[PDB]
């Protein structure tokens, strides 16, 4: 299913429409949008397309929470249209059911694309908690798309299946307990993340220990 000769994308829209809320000195609530992002992820290759959503897009309308699902689908279709046919996904998987109808309507010109929902817990949006992504999104002054490889150099020595499993444990651990996940991921004073990598450089033994610890963190909360 997931890693065969078939391009698959996971699409995550949770962090597209984001706001900060503040109680003013007068006792009222101000709600100000902040920049968001769509995560579009290929589990076989590790490719992430990060579409930064700048707050200027929101200016007109109410129910921005609903509108964001539509905006997400619009941007997925725009990405597909910008790619040669051979690079277009065969399947698009969303773990948020709210994305199903908007995607169906936006992708009517792509009859080969299958859209399905998922009950999986795949918090790709947790990438915001990694400083590289967080600052990038925060500081953007306009929409843009940025490419990343979320598996770093792992595929040189492990399968796509193994790499995906490691990534999901990392994201889920960051989602549930950010502070503790970051400690687990830095087992030594000398632990570094290369400038061009997302995740730390760890030995195989260190990864084994990390993977068990992240799993236990996820079970604990
Ligand atoms: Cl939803
Ligand atoms: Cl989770």
């Amino acid at each position: 299913e997931l890693f065969s000769n078939q391009i698959i994308w996971f699409v995550e829209d949770t962090n597209v429409y984001r706001v900060t809320i503040h109680k003013t000195f007068e006792g009222n609530l101000t709600t100000k949008p902040i920049n968001g992002a769509i995560f579009i992820f290929n589990p076989r290759t590790g490719q992430l397309f990060l579409k930064i959503i700048h707050t200027s897009v929101w200016a007109g309308q109410k129910r921005l929470g609903q509108l964001a699902k539509w905006k997400t689908a619009e941007e997925v279709a725009a990405l597909i249209r910008s790619l040669p046919v051979e690079e277009q996904p065969k399947q698009i998987i969303v773990t948020r059911k709210g994305m199903l109808d908007p995607l169906e309507v936006h992708l009517l010109d792509f009859p080969n694309i299958v859209i399905k929902g998922s009950e999986l817990q795949l918090p790709f949006q947790a990438c915001l908690k990694v400083e590289k992504f967080g600052d990038l999104i925060l500081k953007a002054t306009e929409p843009q798309m940025v490419l990343f490889n979320l598996y770093d150099d792992w595929l040189k020595t492990i399968s796509s299946y193994t790499a995906f499993s490691r990534l999901i444990l990392i994201l889920r651990a960051l989602h549930v307990n950010n502070d503790r996940a970051k400690v687990i991921l830095k087992p030594d004073k000398t632990t570094i993340t290369e400038p061009h990598h997302i995740w730390p450089t760890l030995t195989d033994e260190e990864w084994i220990k990390v993977e068990v610890q992240l799993k236990d963190l996820i079970l604990a909360d």
